[PDB]
């Protein structure tokens, strides 16, 4: 089965989808971003994070504290199961991730933690 996905973060703040399947077959899964639009990611910086669904607003709660500096993440947040950098426009970021810190049968959240982008950024992850 495939382990991969393509994700796009945008100008207009839209996900192409709110659901990703991570087939049990994989070892790793890799998730790819892209940015469409011409603005900085000072401006508009987009990630991809992944954690627990209980996590997912202590997550984006303390990584909008942590500044641009820090690519919107609280420094050694444990929450994080993975992430991709934080990325601005003409730029792609790749992470790729062990499947095995997947449980099937947990709930998964997916989002972006630039400030206010996880409202629309936002998606679920599911190990099947
Ligand atoms: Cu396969
Ligand atoms: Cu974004």
């Amino acid at each position: 089965a495939e382990c991969s996905v393509d994700i796009q973060g945008n100008d207009q703040m839209q996900f192409n989808t709110n659901a990703i399947t991570v087939d049990k077959s994989c070892k790793q899964f890799t998730v790819n971003l892209s940015h469409p639009g011409n603005l900085p990611k000072n401006v508009m910086g987009h990630n991809w994070v992944l954690s627990t669904a209980a996590d997912m607003q202590g997550v984006v709660t303390d990584g909008m504290a942590s500044g641009l500096d820090k690519d919107y993440l609280k420094p050694d947040d444990s929450r994080v199961i993975a992430h991709t950098k934080l990325i601005g426009s003409g730029e792609k970021d790749s992470v790729t991730f062990d499947v095995s810190k997947l449980k099937e049968g947990e709930q998964y959240m997916f989002f972006d933690t630039f400030p206010g982008h996880s409202a629309l950024e936002k998606g679920t992850l599911t190990l099947k």
